[PDB]
């Protein structure tokens, strides 16, 4: 069991908004934290150097390409870990990248848990993330104190790859929930409804999620400070639509939502993905 | 002038299906005398005219524009039987064009027409948990307050005439596309090998699904699509929303995609709950043809 | 029975770009042309006055609301027509408006042919129109000399309402053909392809229709002179999607195309509907 | 320099399916010696063995993964190729795979032309392909006798990667043209229009491409013998949507078409991609 007694050193590959917040809760729980970032808590110069001085590695990188850049190659992290140790990938990446990393870990004798999370920076702050993990039950159990420190609930989704897939499911719901809301608000405004009336009325209905009601209140205030930036939301939508095409599942609502989030990312990659509400308001004003 | 049971005891319904009869029950408990007309035939009246002649206030609950026009207009319609100064409350989900036509027809009869569709289904109608979405003048909305208070938990004054109809269209789009989004996401998860019970239970625990749609997901886990809101009506409501969005020239690609999925849903089962798309997508992924 | 120049007088209800060009070809074929327009080459002050002095009436109005305005009432065209005459509606209207006019005609003893056309102002100019006609085969035969003068081919689509439905079919192919082309071009430009190269290359492939190749060449030139204005194309898509919803037929590609044509109309109602190509180039230029 | 039969007589194929074999027949007639490696197995046993025996390598594989399996590693085609030669990739793959192969080629001193084609098996039969090629103009000129034998027109689309991108553009037009047509036909049938009237009327309008009119005529008769199978069309749409998302370009019509082609693939992966017309007819008929 990867308690702070048995494995105190946790090294991060990637240390952005989400990862830095999980690190704080792991530091509080008794772990000693280190990190590597491509740009440059003690910092290590390469992924390999990071892995060579950690008991457990947590990966939090944006996409398949960043995962490959830090996992493999001359300075890659995987070859720096000891056999029997645990690699916990919390990144939102494709099923293909997940399978490649799992198999590379098996060759090196390292068990890779695909453990993406549901929740954004507010949930990371409060350690109320939901961990979505694929792997053998005994390997999930080894990581329990790490998952417990950063989250409020650990869902064992199935074997390797199951966490990645469950994350894609939840991302699609979140993305299309926002584009649905932005489009419906835009119709209402175009049809002459008072803006303050409309935003407040929608807070009162049962057909909007708590997450999206929070986004709607923020959008009433024009507040799109990044909790989950458009560039990352839109990437997650791209991953989901590629996976759904590989499985030959028709998903027209998700596909439409993806195109709306491409427009959102193009106009403002770094503000919150909910900025599409403002985008649609501007379309109907003009 | 307030439409309390004291001053306007007789509430006559045009249309009296699942939603309306539940509203009528609550208005009975609050002290009103309920009558109704239905095209198929609480005392019944044979025509909309006969209904309106013996009612103080008329409440309309019909499925679409065509049913509205058939019962409101003409020598035997409801408007011909109403008296100047009275109020007609339309709770139907109809187009902005139908709403404007009825408002102006009401004005020629001296009848104020409130467009007051509701948010909520049969469980909310049963518990008087409906949210009333009403367009009209502030003082006419005040006149109807005791009626709205008996059937719902909250009255949203959306603006002048037509505003309630428009707000209902907004909420319908959120509801319909929320379901198609959920059905498609579950379908991907199943196609990718996720265990069904795991997946359904996991989604009940996330913050990005509405309480309404979490209820639908739990029913779909059991294959239960007994109708609370049938596919044929949800799909009609999306048709109305997409027509209105086109008239306003607002691009709504997510809502448009959802509408087409609800056309498939209606074609395969018009009368089961609109959430049956979850089953439709499960069968596509299972290759259950 | 046949309406050869037997019935020399043809009166038009509506006399815009399309109608005026069929007028010239009918005048060339030896008919006597008269017209009414809501705005105001003999011009008649009311639809009634037009119908009273014409043998056959041809209707070309933009939408359902305009059709009812000029067809019905004591000043409408039907009130001026004599039992046994033919009304030929070439307007692009809903199946419901078509049925309403057919039944109203029956009450006056007037057969209404729903005969919308495939082709735009260039085809009206050359009499290359394809006539899409619903009605009884004998009534279609009566109107043959009229249809021959304005077009190259008469398709008997079926009974009343069939012409209107076939026009909806063809409108959807046109509209979504353009949005498909605009989006594909937009991808190519966003990925760095030279604009002049790309427009010229696409003229060389077999998967674009002759109509849309002509629009692509015009779009290379920024030429969106209004052969078919965005406001009318988008209305036609609205009618198609309403009808498809009433028939409960899932049409996701047509539904997506409609939303792109809503944006097109919002930005420029009066330019050619192909201006979406320019709209998408502007999105890519960002 | 120029890759005429005199200077470079041996053309080795990596992959040899419906289009590649038809390409090879035309290069045979032009005077080259054709050899081929296929994963199933004159055939050579490995891509390495194929490349060692050829003067020019032409690649025709279905996707990025097949391309990587056959180009890279000690048994791959690049390890058997000589500095100064040309690899011509006609495969419909991603911009990312194209860039990876170009850069790998550079390391071996091998110029990689990304030269996918517009046209299907009938056009490969008649050498009526349109070549869509990315690369330096001097390298395109080197390959001209090869392109001329298999096609009727070579479009130089720009530098490396430009051919792959132009192919994605054309794939989108083709895929969404078909889904548009299937949906419009479905509406017409649902609205009561006679089927033969409807198919015959659409053959006579100017808003359908010659390619899609050929598909429509075949669909009239229920004929979906594969010229371009649903599984490959749908893969091409997947690649286009991924690329459009990477470029952040909103393409809702193309995205909708892709979902319809996912259904088409699921129901029949191996029949012609135009079978969506039949799928939609069956939806409207309630089977």
């Amino acid at each position: 069991i990867l308690s702070p007694e048995n494995a105190p050193r946790i090294g991060f590959i990637g240390f952005g908004a989400m990862a830095s917040r999980m690190g704080d809760h792991l530091k509080t729980a008794g772990y000693t934290i280190s990190a590597y970032t491509p740009s440059g808590v003690p910092m290590l110069p390469t992924p390999l150097a990071l892995a060579k001085q950690a008991d457990t590695v947590v990966v939090c990188v944006p996409d398949d390409e960043a995962l490959a850049a830090s996992m493999y190659g001359e300075n890659g992290a995987l070859a720096g870990m000891t056999k029997g140790s645990l690699l916990i990938n919390t990144s939102s990446v494709s099923p293909e990248a997940t399978a490649t990393l799992y198999e590379a870990g098996q060759k090196h004798g390292v068990v890779v848990l695909d453990a993406p999370v549901s929740g954004s920076t507010p949930e990371a702050d409060s350690a109320s993330l939901v961990i979505l993990v694929g792997g053998d039950k005994d390997d999930v159990a080894r990581a329990a104190p790490i998952f417990d420190a950063i989250g409020k609930l650990t869902i064992h989704a199935g074997p390797t790859g199951s966490g990645a897939r469950l994350k894609l499911v939840i991302n699609g719901i979140m993305g299309a929930g926002l584009t649905t809301l932005a489009e419906s608000v835009a119709y209402g405004l175009s049809a002459g409804l008072d803006r303050s009336m409309l935003f407040d009325a929608l807070d009162q209905v049962a057909v909007i999620s708590p997450h999206h009601k929070r986004k709607l209140k923020a959008a009433k205030d024009g507040n799109f400070a990044p909790q989950f930036p458009a560039r990352l939301m839109q990437k997650d939508m791209r991953l989901l639509l590629d996976a759904a095409a590989r499985e030959a599942v028709p998903v027209p609502t998700l596909a439409a939502a993806t195109q709306q989030l491409s427009l959102t990312r193009r106009l403002s990659p770094n503000e919150d993905y909910s900025s599409l509400i403002r985008v649609m308001e501007k379309i109907v004003a003009n």
